[PDB]
């Protein structure tokens, strides 16, 4: 029953999942002063052109764009990680207004929105198991801020009044997740966990430096969503993003100098 309400947000989801208040959670704030270029982290390797997306879930907490991750079609290799990680959906976190939005924060900046690229470690063999290993994922977080269109977004944005409650979904074939990119791949990363409940702590971050850029209008498009399934009670879906948590015995690393 946990959300990002008053009655069942952030704040109380240690009482269901006591690793809320665990060692390795995420998200964290990245101060960019004490964050170390490691010049032994690799560039990363996206690998999108065989992407396969499949369709798109309200879930009641976010929306997920799921792909096809029965082979090894959309990979993440090199940066901090060893072997390779499958996508397996993206989905974002936003806010009510574009001061607040992202999870990961930089020198207390929040952005509009975050996007998660969700990939898993296809030495395990299937997500399920991935997510109980501490190298079982990797996440790719990139922030956006509000101004020009961001073109590759549009496809999302425009299915949206068709997903609008939770338990919804739409087909969503063909959608090319590199248009999501910024042009550079400079990154952080640091050892966290699932920002939502079960807050698994499986995850490598790397939260890419450079935001996109998407239009006010995009992100309104965003905030029409509910949480709510169909015919309930409207709730929109905003501010579905969980705080900074602390970073503990922790070290960020920078891929850039
Ligand atoms: N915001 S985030 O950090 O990018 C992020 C990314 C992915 C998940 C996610 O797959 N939760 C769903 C889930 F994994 F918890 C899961 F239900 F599938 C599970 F596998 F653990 C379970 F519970 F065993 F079935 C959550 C947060
Ligand atoms: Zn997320």
């Amino acid at each position: 029953h946990w959300g990002y309400g008053k009655h069942n947000g952030p704040e109380h989801w240690h009482k269901d999942f006591p690793i809320a208040k665990g060692e390795r959670q995420s998200p964290v704030d990245i101060d960019t002063h004490t964050a170390k270029y490691d010049p032994s982290l690799k560039p990363l390797s996206v690998s999108y052109d065989q992407a396969t997306s499949l369709r798109i879930l309200n879930n009641g907490h976010a929306f997920n764009v799921e792909f096809d991750d029965s082979q090894d079609k959309a990979v993440l290799k090199g940066g901090p990680l060893d072997g390779t990680y499958r996508l397996i959906q993206f989905h974002f976190h936003w806010g009510s207004l574009d001061g607040q939005g992202s999870e990961h924060t930089v020198d207390k900046k929040k952005y509009a929105a975050e996007l998660h690229l969700v990939h898993w470690n296809t030495k395990y063999g299937d997500f399920g198991k991935a997510v109980q290993q501490p190298d079982g994922l990797a996440v790719l977080g990139i922030f956006l801020k509000v101004g020009s269109a961001k073109p590759g977004l549009q496809k999302v944005v425009d299915v949206l009044d068709s997903i609008k409650t939770k338990g919804k979904s739409a087909d969503f074939t063909n959608f090319d997740p590199r248009g999501l990119l910024p042009e550079s791949l400079d990154y952080w990363t640091y050892p966290g966990s699932l920002t939502t409940p079960p807050l698994l702590e499986c995850v490598t971050w790397i939260v890419l430096k450079e935001p996109i850029s998407v239009s006010s209008e995009q992100v309104l498009k965003f905030r029409k969503l509910n949480f709510n399934g169909e015919g309930e009670p409207e709730e929109l879906m905003v501010d579905n993003w969980r705080p900074a948590q602390p970073l503990k015995n922790r070290q960020i690393k920078a891929s850039f100098k």
